[PDB]
């Protein structure tokens, strides 16, 4: 065909090629940000006065700020509507409201994220004296 | 971006040739044994992930080939 | 499509495929470094003057320098903030601070690592004369 | 368009087509040479005088001469700066420098290649008499 | 692009695609031939004159001709340099050279193959009169 | 090439694209319908007059109407040529023809489907009075 | 006209001989890796397209053969 045709066709063809190529790039860049929580240490602590609190250590898998939806441990679910972001790996403290336990038992649990991934606990109970007054709380 | 902590690069952010490069992580507090993933976000759009584990070491190396200073 | 399009698409798909392939390589290389401690011999020793010390033999499982976080034996926890690295398999000596025992008892134990893994003891007590003056101390 | 135009365009078009096609061929030929090490048998041997040495059997996966970077067994790393090429499948002998073990233990390890891929061991210890004097050494 | 270009590119792409597809077929056909030995019955027999021999029953798992490398029973290793092929499931007789045992003991062991897989024994000793004169010997 | 060529080639290429794409869709839709049976409760009941019957609870895994081929309990096989479809989760009653048992024994079994998947039982025996007259029979 | 940004040329806009020429782009803000096209609109009516990629460099060259100053 006349070079006018090749001009038109190459213009449209190049536009489409660039669009699809950088579509592939953007798809890869979005799939690379798949994230989720993982736990490495969890031991429910109980005070003498009945106050209990979970002292867990989280590590975000991926490159993102995971959002925690709720903590379900020993059948008691606990919603989280504030400070529910895990900004960096560290040791975090979650207060359990009304779960009444006794030293020695073994309780499992889950951390349900906003995306859908979860994480189990297999955490035991250990006796302690006082509730720690520090930062890094997850559901207040 | 590694383990949820993003670190911008505004100087010496060019890769001139294949080699071994050293990047300082600012405030990530980790412990020996953990497994961390990550990404290198380029300026064009392509990326590259990490899935790098942690290993114990003694001293920060004093050498060239730094990527984000 | 036009060879211009095939050039662009092949370049981008090659970049993406190489990235993902070496991502898989790095995942395998990182999962191959999973490590942990294991014990092969442990007998708590007691001196005539009341000094107690555990004479354990460790073997690092994996290819890494594991980090010992704390030693919990017979309910008494002992923190470790110096020389808490196990560099090679061998016999190591840990001083117990205030555990008061008597010859013949059978004590349990656990070595809590930093990564999460642990190791039990089932170590008994045996009489001894003097605290050994040697290297390979784990928590000083 | 005029046959002059079709002549010019077909010339340039054919050059580009041949370039891209043999680019695809060369990319395939380079991807076909992806290689890596694999182990089929490994049993650390120990002599009566304390000398230890690994007697492993390697098989290069792929069609290439893989390069061994370092051997890490039980937390002890060993660099390899000479004879670090695996030329053909066979039985190879690696000397471990200072690892002090005892008959019966179970040790794991890794072979870190130059490209990035690895290969683990989980090799047990067995008693032997003398260090073998033969070829096929990997890190001297 | 011109259909000359599509001809060139389709030829090259079809060659590459057929190559990779039948590569997948050959890889599957090779991975389907993974084999190994398994035991279902083993009782070390002893004669009145001190001759001992193992009367084992082998079944090759897979579809291949496994190669027996060595038989290690009760710490005594026995090399096999002839008739070391297992042709079909059946009862096989292996002579033990110098193992001196007594009726009632319990001995374990391994059958070390050439590929790497093994198989345990957990075989007891039972009294017998004469060494059987039959075929199906494994290490002569 | 002339736009006539691009017209022809784009027509054929688009036809092939649509065909292969919706082939992928249909393959996914067919693989998503993979189904199989699973059991959650089974206790073989026995009457005083010798009539035995299994009172099992089935749950179809997947989204389909599985077909039961045969029930094999304690070595006795029982073909099923009618009402052999599991329409919904629920409690079902299977009559055993001639199996003679006694209260206290522990029997295993299988439910062999038409597709190939199976399901074990690990079902004990418990004494009962009368055969239940109800629907939800599986092999009549 | 490159990447939608048009740039007029009112001085030294003549091409005297085949060679390598340098044109300054005023305000186009790009990033390394992108692919930009363009056109050179002549006075007679004919044009010429670019499809030119971006590459990193250090300093603006101080030389002759400028086309739009």
């Amino acid at each position: 065909m006349t070079s006018l045709e090749i001009a038109i066709i190459v213009a449209i063809v190049l536009v489409i090629a660039i669009a699809v190529g950088w579509y592939l790039y953007t798809t890869f860049a979005a799939a690379g940000q798949q994230t989720g929580l993982t736990a490495t240490k969890a031991t429910i602590y109980v005070t003498k006065d009945g106050n209990v609190y979970l002292n867990v250590t989280l590590v975000p898998q991926g490159a993102a700020q995971v959002a925690i939806s709720s903590i379900e441990v020993a059948g008691v679910s606990i919603p989280c509507t504030s400070s529910n972001l895990v900004k960096a790996p560290g040791e975090y403290v979650i207060e359990l409201s009304s779960v009444s336990v006794s030293v020695g038992q073994v309780l499992t649990g889950r951390i349900v994220l906003a995306s859908g991934a979860i994480s189990p606990f297999t955490a035991t109970v250990v006796a302690a004296d006082h509730v720690p007054s520090t930062e890094n709380k997850l559901c207040s």
